């Protein structure tokens, strides 16, 4: 976006000016959305040094005359023009504004504007903007940020030494990867994107993507009304051990609830029989095992099953050891389907498989094991968008890396999903995502379309669950899948 | 109370007086809240020769040209002075009183207000002071309690050969001990403690506290939204066996409902089947064993399959022989871990175990298993706190003895949990608690916040059951937990 | 009341110290009641060194460690025993006294607390006291009075220089006169009349009244099935002139809208024509005058006329000329029967006239008329209520002093009537209230009888008008009359 206002002013021919009065009546108009009629508030507004401030600027001169009262503190040594220029505005127009934050000034208002720093913003704050923005966070009052929260990394997420509790931030143009991004995410409070009168087209050559309602609406397959069950695939699901017997019956009923024709599962005998008994209408085929885990001796078997499905799911419950590694690299090798691989699949996967497949393939890791895929840290991978989009351009696949925001990349395209909550972080949760996707690819989606539907519905079952969210689980999670498709046409 | 009355008097110099008046007027406003206008009722007050009766008099007092009669009938051979004080404003204000209860005299009035005994009361009830409580309990008036109800034991609940069946009991300052244990808790019908004008901070100097939804609110975690399963705690659950292969599904059920992120069953093979046939989303790991119980030859695994997790839970459904005893002591003196112990762990358990460990422990027995543990008779350590404080104390643990009232205490703090009802007198309803217990703790809250939070909402639960609470089951019990945790907050 | 609460410590025997808790504690319920819970606010009480004082310590005491927070400025000199007593216990459970009032103070709190003077203020305020009620005054908080505002005098309304206007004020026993009568009853604000433990027996020796709904439900005539007009008794107006001619048709209306059987009119022709052209229903005896009002020519015909009902109300549009002074007061002197006597009656009325009647009058003034009537100033009579019980006593009358609070008394007993409204301030509302007041003689009540009912359902007709109370008229009073006796019963 820095580039988007450039070309704007640039090659448009908008005046700087014009940008910077639409951010800030902009502020003024979200600002009255949420708190109602503004006119009985007192208002705070704190102000940097540069284009941020100068929004700031903005808001503060649209509220002279209309609200209680509106002071701006400016903390800044020097002004950028249209932050000056703003500035002589606000005192023409009769504001005031004084140049030290004394603490007790937050006692005499009721809205703090934050316009401190936005994207602007590189490095640790120190020294005093860090004293000021711990003073508003425990001050109990609303705060309203202008662009991002001040502190906030807008490229990463990450707090930059301290950083604004926001409870509104309003942004400009589109949503920055800072607001989408935790710890970011959290200290933006509700965010409104602001049309500030950028060219449609500029904000439409964006890479990285929101899942959005009407993006997953417009990706669901169609159900044409003369079908049968080859109609909308099948999946085979190779999960199961005797450690781990109940993934294999959350990935296959995940696969179901999506509309999948066909779901069968491999899974160790006696283990299998554990997915019937629950629901009768998965085919869990027995595998002779020697101890209960999937090995070579199995490749066969498993690559004669493939035959007749249009995408194998590998890797929940698997186990992880090195019968269990041989046995899925050699099965990924030979297999001619696409791929959906999670779990200990993931855990004993040999990248350099992904490199030589023709067929396609999903990786949905979570952090830990992304860290161990890439031989890297859980705080090097977590939220690494740039390392993701790497790995699956090098790796030709797709990858979904799974958090409260996931990402989802095929190395092109970039897509954050949002939807979620607490209750996805137990046990089972990723194993029924690993059956939406397939499902969905088995559908005639495409990896990455399927990937990006699937992560959405997931999250937003979750949401629909009608109790606590902490006491939600995997087999409530199924059951809320076909309420999370209903709502979303 | 009998010291918070007496400092109140004493240090903080508010008259006797006072006090008995505010708690005069308080009956009045606690029956009229109740009963709504006074005004057409006719009031019998039994009053004492104590402060109860002083209190009686009170009320009768200010019932005086308002309602539609008021009696006493003095039952008393010598009055207090404060007694003696208020007996004679009622006598100046023209009320009457009698000296002889006729047992027709009750047909004339409405309402009777016990005032005969209160904290004072020691000792068996005997002679005509027993005849008169009968006579009020077969009468079928409404009956209003000052204090507690004539006859209970206000330091343990129990009936002192008769005791008075109140509708409305209303007590100062502080519920007493009498009105949370049965039989006492039974006969006080609808509690209101009301604020009579001790100082706050005396009040809240009390050691022991009933459980209450506010106290919980505080308790319960936090979700912080960038979290993954091990944010919210591991547990293992070691359980189960050929004759009881239910306890482990409950108790493991029990520490997902809650909000645990991971959940793991150790149970004898192929009773481990059992679990993930019912809920997939736990891990049931089988355990192979000689002859369908855990054995030393055990040990090693459990200890292995311990190490990942925070919290572990032993007892329900191992069974009771000596194999299972020599595993269930060695495993916990080994176990560097916070250990919850039920069932037949604790019937198994050498307590030495207990003084030995360095982790901390919760114990849940109900009275027949606690009274194995100390080697003495049910009746000797039903709803004995003391007992139970002493026992937590020296075993450095948390005690949890259930009952239709539970105890929780550390030796320091008791606490006592009233919610739940009869459904939870019926197989599997423990079993659940011990998962919850254990799934608290793997979220990060004290063994003693735990047990509070878990008994309250085990409780609460119980009594969300939308039919009859006598069909209440374990497995509906677990459906309800996330609905109690929504209803708290 | 003073002579209340000295019988209650002197003869009865509670301790004053009893009373003062009680008055506290009652303010405190009285605020929970209208704020709703306490915990959230921070109070300022504000203390004389008298027993109202004394009250406010017991206020502040009681709300220590249950709301925000509590300062009390102590604002005297020196304090009765009662008030020193509650003074040490304020400060012995903890509570903050200051002896300064600084005006920034009122910053920090959400409720005032005004405990400075009772009824036991004598003579203007001055000096600091002024000013700081005039800062209370100013500042915008939620007052809340103890016993009546600071300022008022209690024995008759008036402000003594000046005076704490109050959203709540909690009396004790018994409402004040100056509750009653204004501006003391607009500064009152809502009123709440507290139990503080007073024998019932001395609260109601009290001989002036306010009028209650519950008293008029209890005078309101029986309405016997088998009845005919005649049951509900008759009567006749004498009224109206060539300048006034809708005052007869009010007076007449007011008469049969309360239930009478038969009201006639007598009027000077042709004027009597206008009321039976708007309600047929009177009969309007048409008058034959020389130049359009009553004279001694037309004694005998009204003499006749009166012969036949049983009550006769005269004055409403008679003018006042020297012809009509000789025609009223001869009228007056010869009729045997109730008169009720108002308006132009009583300008020109001879007051030795009241004291030669065998037979019982109601006189019906405002302030000016009763002003004339006496020879005095507005401003000496007005809510002058020692003044009317004299004039009753000494003319053998009911007096019916009208205004905002009206007066009703026979020199015996003494009345305020607190129902209306400002739609009543408008010519033609006096007229009605004559015949209501003739109407119920008529039905049977008594003068004092009748004049009570009828003020209090005067006043609350108006407040039935369903749009603003300044468009209220006199027709359509009259239709809300039903109303407001349905309502009453
Ligand atoms: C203009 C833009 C290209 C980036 O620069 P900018 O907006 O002026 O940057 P910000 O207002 O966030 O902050 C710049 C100031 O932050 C402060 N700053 C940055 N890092 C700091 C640090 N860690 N410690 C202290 N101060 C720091 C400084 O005051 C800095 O200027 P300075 O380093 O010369 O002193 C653009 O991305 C932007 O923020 N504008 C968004 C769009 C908009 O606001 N709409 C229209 C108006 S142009
Ligand atoms: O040999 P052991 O007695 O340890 O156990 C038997 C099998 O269970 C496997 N195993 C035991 N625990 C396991 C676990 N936690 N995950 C995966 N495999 C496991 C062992 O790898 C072994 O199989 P392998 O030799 O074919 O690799
Ligand atoms: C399943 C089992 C292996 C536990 O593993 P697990 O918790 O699922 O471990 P994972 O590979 O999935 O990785 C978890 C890690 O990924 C990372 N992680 C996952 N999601 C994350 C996210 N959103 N953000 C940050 N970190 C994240 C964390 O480091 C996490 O560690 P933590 O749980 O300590 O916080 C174990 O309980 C079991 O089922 N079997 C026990 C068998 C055994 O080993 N011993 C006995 C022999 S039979
Ligand atoms: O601990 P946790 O709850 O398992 O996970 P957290 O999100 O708190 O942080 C784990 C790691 O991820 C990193 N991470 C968290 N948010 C991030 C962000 N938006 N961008 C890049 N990395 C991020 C942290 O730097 C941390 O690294 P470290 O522990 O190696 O220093
Ligand atoms: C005062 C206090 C310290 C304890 O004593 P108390 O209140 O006078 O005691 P009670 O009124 O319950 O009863 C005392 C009387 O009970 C009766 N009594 C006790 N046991 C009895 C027995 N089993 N058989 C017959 N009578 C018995 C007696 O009449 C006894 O006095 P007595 O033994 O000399 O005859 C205090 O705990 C209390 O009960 N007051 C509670 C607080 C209160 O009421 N608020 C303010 C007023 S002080
Ligand atoms: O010898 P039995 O034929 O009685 O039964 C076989 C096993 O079942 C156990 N057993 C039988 N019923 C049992 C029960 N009710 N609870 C616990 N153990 C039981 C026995 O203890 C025995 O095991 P052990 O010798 O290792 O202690
Ligand atoms: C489970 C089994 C042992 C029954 O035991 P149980 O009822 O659960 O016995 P517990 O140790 O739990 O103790 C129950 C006692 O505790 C006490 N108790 C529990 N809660 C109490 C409370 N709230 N208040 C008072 N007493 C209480 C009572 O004494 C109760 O006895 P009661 O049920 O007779 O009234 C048995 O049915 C079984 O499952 N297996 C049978 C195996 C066998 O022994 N024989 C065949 C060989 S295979
Ligand atoms: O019979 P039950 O229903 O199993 O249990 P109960 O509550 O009726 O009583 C069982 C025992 O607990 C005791 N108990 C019950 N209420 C008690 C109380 N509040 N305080 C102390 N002990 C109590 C009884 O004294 C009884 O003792 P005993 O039978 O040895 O004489
Ligand atoms: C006690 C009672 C007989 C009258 O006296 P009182 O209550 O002490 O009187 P108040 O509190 O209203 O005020 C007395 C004080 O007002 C102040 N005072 C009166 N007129 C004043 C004036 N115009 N200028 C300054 N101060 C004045 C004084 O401080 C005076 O005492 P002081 O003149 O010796 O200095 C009684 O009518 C009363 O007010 N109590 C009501 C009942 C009650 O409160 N319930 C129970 C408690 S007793
Ligand atoms: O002589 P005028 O021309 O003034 O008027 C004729 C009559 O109207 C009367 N009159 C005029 N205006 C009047 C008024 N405002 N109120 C009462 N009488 C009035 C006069 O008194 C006179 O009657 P009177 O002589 O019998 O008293
Ligand atoms: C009716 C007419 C005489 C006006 O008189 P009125 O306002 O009704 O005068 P009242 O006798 O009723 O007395 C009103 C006074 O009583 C007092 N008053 C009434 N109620 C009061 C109360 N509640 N509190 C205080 N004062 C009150 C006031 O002093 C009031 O005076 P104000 O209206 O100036 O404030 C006149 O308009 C008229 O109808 N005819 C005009 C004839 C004339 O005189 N001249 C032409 C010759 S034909
Ligand atoms: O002017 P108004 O609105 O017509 O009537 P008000 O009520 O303001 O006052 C009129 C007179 O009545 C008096 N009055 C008002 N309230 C009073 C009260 N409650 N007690 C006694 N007299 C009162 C005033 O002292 C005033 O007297 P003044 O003007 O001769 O000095
Ligand atoms: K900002
Ligand atoms: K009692
Ligand atoms: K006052």
């Amino acid at each position: 976006m820095k580039e988007i206002d450039e070309l704007t002013i640039k090659e448009y021919g908008v005046d700087s000016r014009i940008l910077m009065e639409r951010a800030g009546i902009s502020v003024v108009l979200a600002m009255e959305e949420e708190l109602g009629n503004l006119s009985d508030y007192r208002f705070l507004v704190l102000c940097g040094g540069g284009n941020n401030g100068g929004d700031g600027f903005v808001v503060a001169r649209n509220l002279l005359g209309v609200v209680k009262d509106v002071l701006v503190v400016f903390l800044g040594k020097k002004k950028t023009p249209d932050c000056e220029y703003n500035y002589g505005l606000y005192k023409k127009f009769g504001g005031k504004v004084v140049e030290q934050f004394e603490p007790s000034i937050l006692n005499e208002f009721d809205v703090v504007v934050d316009a401190i720093f936005g994207t602007g913003l590189r490095g640790e704050i120190t020294g005093e903007y860090a004293e000021i923005i711990n003073l508003v966070n425990k001050s109990g009052k609303v705060v309203v940020s202008v662009d991002v929260p001040s502190g906030i990394d807008s490229n990463t997420g990450k707090v930059l030494r301290t950083a604004v509790k926001a409870d509104l931030t309003v942004t400009f143009g589109v949503p920055k990867i800072g607001h989408i991004l935790f710890p970011g995410r959290d200290l933006t409070g509700k965010l409104k994107v602001a049309n500030i009168g950028h060219p449609v087209h500029l904000i439409n050559s964006i890479n990285r993507y929101v899942i959005t309602r009407e993006m997953v609406r417009s990706l669901l397959p169609e159900r044409p009304r003369d079908s049968h069950k080859g109609t909308y695939g099948k999946v085979l699901i190779i999960a199961g051990s005797r450690l781990y017997s109940g993934a294999p019956v959350l990935s296959g009923m995940g696969s179901l609830k999506v509309g999948t024709g066909l779901v069968k599962l491999a899974v160790p005998f006696p283990q299998n029989l554990i997915a019937t008994s629950r629901f009768p209408e998965l085919i869990s085929v027995p595998i002779d095992t020697e101890k209960g885990f999937f090995s070579l001796q199995n490749l066969q078997e498993c690559l004669e099953l493939s035959k007749d499905v249009d995408v194998v799911a590998i890797g929940p419950g698997l186990g992880n050891n090195e019968h269990v590694r041989e046995f899925v690299n050699e099965f990924l090798k030979t297999l001619e389907k696409p791929a959906v691989i999670d779990a200990d699949a993931i855990n004993v996967l040999d990248t350099s498989v992904l490199k030589e497949r023709k067929s396609p393939a999903v990786l949905t890791p979570h952090p830990g094991e992304m860290a161990r895929l890439v031989k890297k840290t859980v705080g090097d991978v977590k939220y690494n968008y740039e390392l993701a989009e790497e790995f699956a351009k090098e790796n030709d696949c797709v990858l979904v890396l799974k958090s409260a925001t996931t990402i989802v990349t095929d190395g092109e395209k970039t897509l954050f999903n949002i939807t979620g909550n607490t209750g996805l972080s137990k046990g089972g949760s990723g194993d029924v995502l690993t059956g939406m996707i397939a499902g969905f690819i088995a559908q005639g989606l495409s990896p990455l379309e399927a990937s990006t539907v699937s992560v959405y519905l997931h999250g937003f079952a979750a949401e629909l669950f009608e109790q606590d969210e902490r006491g939600l689980t995997a087999s409530e999670l199924l059951r809320l899948i076909p309420e999370a498709i209903r709502r979303l046409k």
